[PDB]
């Protein structure tokens, strides 16, 4: 069916969690957008070119995954990418029920873009980015959830 | 019973969702105070004056509407316009979860004030002024969840 | 106003949850119908006309309490009674999720009843006829959840 | 792709949420398989052949779906029946919650067949076909939430 | 210290679950009552003595479990028993809900019993006593969640 | 057993729930460590010697707690006070779901320190520091959720 589907989110850094699902992603369809969004106002960790660059890196050994960055509406982002599908990854309620919220709102936005829920691996069904980055700044090990090159630069940019 | 209820929020802006619920408080009681807190903290999009003239506007049609501003306690306001019946809508379980904290603070506060939630259409059940900002500023199209004055208020405040 | 609202349920038996709600609604409607359903609860410990006649010696102090036994759809003798406004309690998280399905199902068999929900005081905020029953059933002591008559049909039933 | 998905349950009887869910399911995978569980469900109204008969005409527009009975473990006739995508609604927590626990364990089952969650419409947000049937039973009007056979169908059987 | 505690339930059969949660109970107090209910559970596929037996095995590494079985209402044979402190397992969302209803009726009964809630491993976060027989009686592999004897003794019950 | 428990957290300031939490907490376990994470970022209404010194004099009562402050990663400090049993406290579903995830967290960086939560009286349910703050600097009473040396400690701190 020459499936297109966007992964979209502020992967600020990206997680084992997050790879998790983008690779699950990748066995159901021919090609994956993981797409980052810049959200300056959120104040993120990471710069939008360092969260692509270590995005890329992370996800080099998917053959069927393209990186790209956005500041768009995420919907709009997505027809322009020609993505019919719109990956979420389901974790806790609190989630849950602001994706429920999120995908009404962008069915009403772009009633072709399907919304599909992966649930992760009971191993990254607790983390976050925002827990991972909290866990790091006090200098707390989270090797283990996060891919090497991520790992790395996180305890750079904490380093100053 | 000359019942007097009192419907409080930010509406920052006032959405269709908001509409819905203050239309099934008229239809219930004789008098509704829909009371919008001015909250500068929060840094609103609109202004207090704002926020009470789009109000004014979007429920214009209905007769037995009061539309004000107050700064004060929230219980404390309710005393002072004599309401007995406080307006609440119930859409998610994050918002029930707060909600049922504040009752009880409420009625902590103010015994004879009764929290009673009311349930708006499934056509606003995913919305909240918050998300309908979020999507504006993103420049996708929020006509649907909002009143025609609203709307073009709201294009207008983003338009710089 | 002269609103007439309903407020059903099996009541097997009733609780002081369920007075203290009925007690809230009788302070903000003029009439209010207490409705025994006549179909058996999960239980059902005791029988329609027990039901009917603890709910009304534990209501009897109400002057605008009307108890009634009804074993049609609700939504259906909610519109024979004239009743616009249809009476819920709610406690916790698990009552809310399955209240919403019901109060859009009511809403689409009968649009002119709107659905209310009242809290509980934090002193009924766990119990349910059910956990009564079992705690009880299996000799626990559940006087503080109950009204004096109905602990007394209650002892005379466990003990037969 | 080629993929194959399977959509598994009870549809005791198929409704309208299922109808908008399956529709969705064929839209994104090359064949899709309606699997009736021969088991009974919490009432169970339809028999299997019955079950299969409605869901074969209420999707019988629907090129590539293929409606068929099975008895076993879920997982087991998926295993067999080649499928690597396993469809599942979701409307709501409690149905999250019990979903979670399903996919982790299909998941130990059978690592080959992914999970995916679909969203329905909001008009189907609030259904279940145990609702539907406890209206029916009880004399309400569930003719919205059903496909035309369906409805032909359920009034055939609450009349005998 | 000095402590005892109660870890009571069905155990209909005991699961790595509830070893997990037994083991954490005995890294924390003194002495470990596993109190298994004479009552059926929801199925129940093992009679008290097999339930007594497997829970033996089960924990027999377990210096300070003693496991016993009990018919009355928990809190009355946890007061019985001299235990202060009453051992829950939390896994989720659902599970909350019931348990802290129980928690406060506990409280109520016997408030010198301290409700403690521990969490399992991930590994267990899924499971229950009720999914593991769903799974194992419709010929799906339930070995990785019981412990050895459970997983034999399931077998022979199931061949019969 | 000479367990040694820590229950942290921002306490700022320390409620009545806090205090109903402790006071089970030093029922439990031998010594109790209450510790107050500075925690600047956040912008706490009081200074961490303040919550330090509020928190003293509302646990002086009990003979076996031991108030400190803390910077540090908190399974660190934990680790470093000997704790081996980490108290938090279950109000509602929102907590219980990010505790969930702060508790898979802590357990990866110290296994052996064992979350524990407990569950406050109903009264002090629906009640948290930041509800508390908001009330009073809108000058509503808080009285009855606070020890008195921290009510009157607030209203300084308030009245500028
Ligand atoms: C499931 O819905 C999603 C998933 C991921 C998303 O990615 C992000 C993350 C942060 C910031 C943005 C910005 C650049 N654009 C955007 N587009 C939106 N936004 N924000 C909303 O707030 C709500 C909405 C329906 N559409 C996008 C956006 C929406
Ligand atoms: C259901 O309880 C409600 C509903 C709507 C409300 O409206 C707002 C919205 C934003 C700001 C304010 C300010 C001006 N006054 C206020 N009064 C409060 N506030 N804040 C709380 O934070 C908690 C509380 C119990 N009472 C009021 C307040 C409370
Ligand atoms: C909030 O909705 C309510 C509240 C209380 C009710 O009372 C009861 C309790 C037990 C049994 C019955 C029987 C006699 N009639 C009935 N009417 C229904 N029923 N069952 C459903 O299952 C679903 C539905 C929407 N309407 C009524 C029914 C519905
Ligand atoms: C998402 O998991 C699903 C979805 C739909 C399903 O369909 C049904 C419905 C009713 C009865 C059955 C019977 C025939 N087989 C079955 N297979 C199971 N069963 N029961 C469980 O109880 C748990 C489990 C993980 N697998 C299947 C089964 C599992
Ligand atoms: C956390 O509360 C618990 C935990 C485990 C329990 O174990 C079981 C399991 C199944 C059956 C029973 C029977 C024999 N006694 C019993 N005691 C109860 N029961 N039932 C209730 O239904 C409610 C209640 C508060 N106390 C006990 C009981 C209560
Ligand atoms: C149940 O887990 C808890 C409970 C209370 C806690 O107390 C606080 C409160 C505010 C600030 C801090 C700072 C000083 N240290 C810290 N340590 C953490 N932090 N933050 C996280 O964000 C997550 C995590 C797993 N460990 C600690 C921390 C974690």
């Amino acid at each position: 069916m020459q499936k297109r589907a966007i992964y979209p989110g502020t992967f600020d850094p990206i997680t084992n969690g997050h790879i998790d699902i983008v690779t699950r992603a990748t066995q159901m369809f021919d090609h994956v957008i993981l797409a980052i969004a810049a959200s300056p106002s959120k104040k993120p960790m990471f710069t939008l070119e360092e969260r692509v660059a270590l995005a890329q890196q992370a996800t080099a050994h998917l053959g069927n995954v393209e990186v790209v960055g956005f500041s768009d509406l995420m919907a709009n982002f997505a027809r322009n990418q020609h993505a019919t599908v719109l990956i979420r990854g389901l974790r806790a309620v609190a989630d849950f029920e602001y994706e429920m919220q999120l995908a009404h709102m962008n069915r009403h936005l772009m009633p072709e873009l399907e919304s599909v829920f992966l649930m992760p691996s009971k191993e990254w069904s607790f983390i976050s980015s925002s827990l991972v980055k909290e866990v790091a700044r006090h200098q707390g090990d989270v090797t283990h959830f996060l891919p090497e090159n991520v790992h790395q630069a996180l305890m750079a940019k904490l380093a100053v």
